[PDB]
């Protein structure tokens, strides 16, 4: 189970409350509109966020506005509208933080009503 694993959505679907926090890569679960449902420890470290605080906020509007663009937020809504989200790219996170380069992997969750955003430094 690692960043980029071909069946990552299967393994996470079988996880609990804090198992998500044992992952070496940042992991965020969003609903179809971009609202944060889950946000693990690793992501909070990478972006200097307190996980408990970002839950409930909209990822694209409030927490990660730099991701509100055709290549990130744009691809997110396409995958949502096709039931097949599974894309990788590099990006730079800079809102309320020191600009940090990262590799991003977005992928639909098994339920097909929620979506994952995986992150690791590069
Ligand atoms: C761009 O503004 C990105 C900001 C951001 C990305 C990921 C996070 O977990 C927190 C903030």
């Amino acid at each position: 189970v690692a960043f980029g694993s071909e069946d990552i959505e299967n393994t996470l679907a079988k996880m609990d409350d804090g198992q998500l926090d044992g992952l070496a890569f940042g992991a965020i679960q969003l609903d179809g509109d971009g609202n944060i449902l889950q946000y693990n420890a690793a992501e909070g470290d990478i972006t200097s966020r307190d996980p408990k605080q970002v839950i409930g906020k909209n990822f694209f509007k409030d927490v990660a506005p730099c991701t509100d663009s055709p290549e990130f937020y744009g691809k997110f809504k396409e995958g949502v509208a096709s039931g097949n989200l599974n894309t990788m790219f590099e990006y730079t996170f800079d809102y309320q933080m020191t600009p940090t380069k990262v590799k991003v992997h977005m992928k639909k969750a098994l339920s097909g009503d929620s979506y994952w955003v995986f992150v690791k430094r590069v």
